[PDB]
Order: C-alpha cells, then sequence, then structure tokens
C-alpha cells in the first residue's frame, strides 16, 4: 500500500527528500537519474516533473499522485505522516516561512555560487563575489536567528531539513561560515542525527 | 484593517497586495523606502531578519509576523478559505507551482534583472544564462497552460504568485512570443480587478 517512489540524484535538492523520508521512516524506492544522459529532461520523467528536474515523487497509495519541487514535496509528506511541522496555525507558518527563505533565498543563491565559483565555461569574478556574499548574508540571517530559537521554526522540522544540505556544502560554494556561532552549533547538532546520515547517503 | 503590509512597488511586493484584494481583506499599507533604507532599520528587521518586502503583520492574530512573499500566501489562503483548495491534490497542486515560482521563475528572472539592467560591468555570458533559463521556465509554464486554465486548475496563490513576474518580462529581457497558452493566462490575469488594484499598491 504505502510507497513513495523517488526521482533524485545525489545534490543538496535531492538529500532534502532523502533525509524527509528516513526521518519520517515512509516507505520508498530510488531512482537514481543519471544527469549525464539527460534522463532528468526524457518524456517519461517530464511527465512527472514538467521542469525535467529532480527531486519528484510519486506517492504510489495516493493514485500514483505526483509531486514536484523539493519544498512542495517537504510539505507534501510532512501533512501525509504529520511530522516535522506543528499542526498549529503559528507553528506552521513559521516552518513555512523559513522553508520559502531556503526556496527563494538559501537554495537559489548558493546554487549560483556553485555555477560561477566551479562549473562556469569562464571565471567572471565579479558574478562569484555576488553570490558569494549574497550566500554569507543569508547564513548571517539564519545564523541570528538560531540565536533565538534551537532550530528555525522553534522545534526540529521541515525547514531545518531544507537547509541543511545546502549549508552542510559551503566549502565546495566558497561561503565560509566563521563568526556564526549559532549556525555553527545547528549544524552539528542536526549532523548527529542518524536519518540524516542516513539521508545523505541516497543515491548511492 | 486586520493586516499591516509592509511593501514597495515590486512584482514580490504585489503578490501580496493582490492576494489581499482579492480576498476582500482590509488593510494598512506601510511603503518602504529603500531610497531611505528603511528596510534594514532594526524595527523592520524585528519583522522581517531578512530585511527585504514584503511582510505583514496580522492584527487578528496577535501581532502574528509573516515574511517571505510565498508563506504570506499561503497563511492569507489558509485565513481565508480563498485561493487554494481543501482537498490534498489540490491543495498540492498550488504549492507545488508556488514553489516552482519561488525557487525557479522569481529568483532566475531576478538575476537576468541584474545582469541586463544593474550589474556594474557587462557579462553577456550571465545576461545569456538568466535569459535563456527564465525562457525556459516560461515555457514550461506555457506547457502546463496547454493542460489547465490556470496553474493548479482554478485560479490561485500560485498564479498570483507567478503573475507579477511575468507582466515585466521585457524589463527582463525575455519573451513570451510563440507561448499561446501564457499568452491566453497573461491576458485573463490581467483583466481581473483585484490584479488591476493590487499593481497599484503602492502608490507613488
Ligand atoms: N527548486 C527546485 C530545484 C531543483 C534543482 O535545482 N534540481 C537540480 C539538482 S540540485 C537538477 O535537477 N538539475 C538538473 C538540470 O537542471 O538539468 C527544488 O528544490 O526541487
Ligand atoms: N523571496 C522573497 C524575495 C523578497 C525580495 O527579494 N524583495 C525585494 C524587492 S522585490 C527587496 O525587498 N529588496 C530590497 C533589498 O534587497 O534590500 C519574497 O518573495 O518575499
Amino acid at each position: 500500500m504505502v510507497m513513495i517512489d523517488l526521482y533524485t540524484a545525489a545534490t543538496p535538492n535531492g538529500h532534502k527528500v532523502s533525509i524527509a523520508l528516513e526521518e519520517m521512516g515512509l516507505p520508498y524506492r530510488v531512482h537514481a537519474l543519471s544527469f549525464d544522459k539527460k534522463e532528468q529532461k526524457a518524456p517519461e520523467f517530464l511527465r512527472i516533473n514538467p521542469n525535467g528536474r529532480i527531486p519528484a515523487i510519486v506517492d504510489r497509495d495516493n493514485d500514483d499522485f505526483a509531486v514536484f519541487e523539493s519544498g512542495a514535496i517537504l510539505i507534501y509528506l510532512a501533512e501525509k505522516t504529520g511530522q516535522l511541522m506543528p499542526a498549529d496555525v503559528k507553528g506552521r507558518s513559521r516552518v513555512i516561512q523559513w522553508l520559502m527563505f531556503q526556496m527563494g533565498g538559501v537554495g537559489p543563491m548558493q546554487g549560483q555560487a556553485n555555477v560561477f565559483f566551479r562549473y562556469f565555461p569562464e571565471k567572471l569574478q565579479g558574478a562569484i563575489d555576488r553570490y558569494q556574499h549574497e550566500t554569507r548574508r543569508l547564513y548571517e540571517v539564519l545564523d541570528g536567528r538560531l540565536g533565538e530559537a534551537e532550530y528555525l521554526a522553534g522545534d526540529y522540522s521541515i525547514a531545518d531539513i531544507a537547509t541543511y544540505p545546502w549549508v552542510r556544502i559551503h566549502d565546495w560554494s566558497g561561503v565560509a561560515v566563521d563568526g556564526l556561532d549559532n549556525l555553527q552549533r545547528w549544524i552539528a547538532a542536526i549532523e548527529a542525527r542518524p536519518a540524516v546520515q542516513r539521508g545523505l547517503l541516497v543515491p548511492r
């Protein structure tokens, strides 16, 4: 009955969802897409995510309902299981606020830092600085919030799960966390979770 | 009024003023002047630690603050029962297309604006990257809009999030030509009285 099909790859956005699945204890199976062979752009996959990116899930127990966008998947799974997002109005909204901060801010900006720092054909220092500086500013917003609360929305939630896999690779992006003591505490706490350790290994 | 709206005349601010106008919620406008750096003032950072607009304070809910346009939209829809279905699949479709906007259209078209209009040096590579990526996202929107009248089926907060960005495509240097479904959707939304009102907030 219960089964999530997960279409993913070893990237921060993929790890968001595998971490969530491991935390929640939901049965799932992994379809690891090869970017090398453009499998994320194949017609059969566009039927599931028209954007042709990972992650996406198909919920086999819900008439093979497709969900794309890591943040939407996290919300779907949290509502499905009642875990990792409070049911009350304020608690729920706080989670969604920090989740949106990740989806609109941390992920896209740090991703562009990766692009210009590591992947772009030509070296453009102006673009590199823009994104590394913007990522660092966002990290400072997180650090400030984590001075008032143990996790972003209070208790650990899908907002922390969305954000951690990006912060985790800050060195790859060329962004330092020096001086960010609250963020560092949070990094240490999350990386110690067994579900997080298991989720980071998917796909293998 | 029940809602205090902190905003400025940008696509992200227009998402929320459009939403409030569609829903018939009374609100008070606080137009922040970036010229005087009002969005970096400590009193505003208490509401949105990221120091950006839009943000709201819901007077009807113990002065609860909500930041991030996408989170504000979900909050308002849940408060009013408007512009997002109650059922599992219907709700999720809205959230998926909302996340597509928040993580994709907004950030990518915003970077196109930066390199095309605002960056201290002309970097044709960067301009091309974000204009091409924006066009690619528009084509995905166009495809979906062949399957349904609006992004999630019925008109919803997912359309309200996406329209203020598509509306300014020319500023970003990106064409909608050849995208007949997207063009149908642009025309249908621009014809809505509440959209016309929301786009005028705040006044000069
Ligand atoms: N906002 C989306 C972004 C997903 C995304 O950027 N996925 C990347 C890998 S981390 C991808 O599939 N890239 C392959 C491609 O664009 O061809 C989400 O969070 O799910
Ligand atoms: N993802 C955020 C983006 C907010 C955002 O970037 N707002 C801009 C105006 S559209 C802003 O406040 N910029 C002023 C600044 O960056 O200082 C949201 O949708 O609320």
